[PDB]
C-alpha cells in the first residue's frame, strides 16, 4: 500500500504534458501506466498484484501490427491521464478508473484492418457485430481478460458500480469507432452553441466521454512534429497492407490505402486535419478548456504538412 511508483525526473516532468512520448523501452510502459493510475485515481483504487496481471494479459493480447499495437494502447491511455489531470473536479471516481482501463483495452486484438475490410472480406466478426465490428470485439476481449482468474481489478466494487464501470468502458470503447465521431461532435457542437450542454445529464456526459475517447485515440496528431511525422509512417504501413488485401479481393482501394499513391499523402493528411482532427480538438477545448494544448499541437502539425506540400520539406 505504501509502495509508490516513481519515474526518472525528465519523464516525471514530461508525463504531465499532453505531448509526452512514452519512449521506445517496452518494459517501462507498464510502470508508466501504473504511475498514471496511482496519480489519476489513487494508490488504493486497484490491488497492485491484480492490476499488474491485468496490464500484462492486455499487453499479451495486442498483436505485432505497425500502428494498432501495445504502444498505441499506452499512448492513448496517457492522453486520457493528461485530460483527467487538467480537469480534476469534473469526473467521478468510477469514470477515472473506467476510462484509464477503457483506453488501455480500446484496440484489444486489432489485426490492422478497418471495419470496411472485415465486411468486404466477410469475416465471422462482421456476422456477429454488424456495426462498430472491431470496437465491439475490443470490448468482448476486455470482458474476457476481466474474467480470467486473478484479473478482476474491480473486485472491491458493488454489483451496481461494477455494472456502471463496465458500461462506462463499453460506451467509451464503442466511441473509438470514428464513424460515430462525426455525428457525436455535431450534437455536442449544437448543444454547446445553444447552451443546453448539461454535465449532470447522463446522456450529455456519455457524448463528452465519447468526444474525449476520439481525441485520445488520434492524439499522435497532437505530438511534436518529429513524433507525429514518424507515427504517420506506422499508420500508413497498416493502410497500405489493407489496400493490398483489398486488391486481393479484386477491389481497387481508396487512395489513402493504395501504396502506388504515396504522392497524395501530404494532401490526404490536410483533409484529415481539416475534416477530423482540428474539429475534434476544437469542440473538446470549447467543452474542456484546459485541453487547449491538444488543439495548438494539432494546428502546428497541420501547418507542418502544408510545409511538406509547399516543398519546404
Ligand atoms: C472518415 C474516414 C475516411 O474514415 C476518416 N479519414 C481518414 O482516416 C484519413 C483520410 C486520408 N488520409 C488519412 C486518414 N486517416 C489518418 O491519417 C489517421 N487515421 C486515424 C484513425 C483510423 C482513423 C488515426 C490517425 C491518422 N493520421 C495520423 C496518425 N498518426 C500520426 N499522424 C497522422
Ligand atoms: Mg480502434
Ligand atoms: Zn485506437
Amino acid at each position: 500500500g505504501l509502495m509508490q511508483f516513481t519515474l526518472p525526473v525528465r519523464l516525471c516532468k514530461e508525463i504531465e504534458l499532453f505531448h509526452f512520448d512514452i519512449g521506445p523501452f517496452e518494459n517501462m510502459w507498464p510502470g508508466i501506466f501504473v504511475y498514471m493510475v496511482h496519480r489519476s485515481c489513487g494508490t488504493s483504487c486497484f490491488e497492485l498484484e491484480k492490476l499488474c496481471r491485468f496490464i500484462m494479459s492486455v499487453k499479451k493480447n495486442y498483436r505485432r501490427v505497425p500502428y494498432h499495437n501495445w504502444k498505441h494502447a499506452v499512448t492513448v491511455a496517457h492522453c486520457m491521464y493528461a485530460i483527467l489531470q487538467n480537469n480534476h473536479t469534473l469526473f467521478t471516481d468510477l469514470e477515472r478508473k473506467g476510462l484509464l482501463i477503457a483506453c488501455l483495452c480500446h484496440d484489444l486484438d486489432h489485426r490492422g484492418f478497418s471495419n470496411s475490410y472485415l465486411q468486404k472480406f466477410d469475416h465471422p466478426l462482421a456476422a456477429l457485430y454488424s456495426t462498430s465490428t472491431m470496437e465491439q470485439h475490443h470490448f468482448s476481449q476486455t470482458v474476457s481478460i476481466l474474467q480470467l482468474e486473478g484479473h478482476n481489478i474491480f473486485s472491491t466494487l458493488s454489483s451496481s458500480e461494477y455494472e456502471q464501470v463496465l458500461e462506462i468502458i463499453r460506451k467509451a470503447i464503442i466511441a473509438t469507432d470514428l464513424a460515430l465521431y462525426f455525428g457525436n461532435r455535431k450534437q455536442l457542437e449544437e448543444m454547446y452553441q445553444t447552451g443546453s450542454l448539461n454535465l449532470n445529464n447522463q446522456s450529455h456526459r456519455d457524448r463528452v466521454i465519447g468526444l474525449m475517447m476520439t481525441a485520445c485515440d488520434l492524439c499522435s496528431v497532437t505530438k511534436l512534429w518529429p513524433v507525429t511525422k514518424l507515427t504517420a509512417n506506422d499508420i500508413y504501413a497498416e493502410f497500405w497492407a489493407e489496400g493490398d488485401e483489398m486488391k486481393k479481393l479484386g477491389i481497387q482501394p481508396i487512395p489513402m490505402m493504395d501504396r502506388d499513391k504515396k504522392d497524395e499523402v501530404p494532401q490526404g493528411q490536410l483533409g484529415f486535419y481539416n475534416a477530423v482532427a482540428i474539429p475534434c480538438y476544437t469542440t473538446l477545448t470549447q467543452i474542456l478548456p484546459p485541453t487547449e494544448p491538444l488543439l495548438k499541437a494539432c494546428r502546428d502539425n497541420l501547418s507542418q504538412w502544408e510545409k511538406v506540400i509547399r516543398g519546404e520539406e
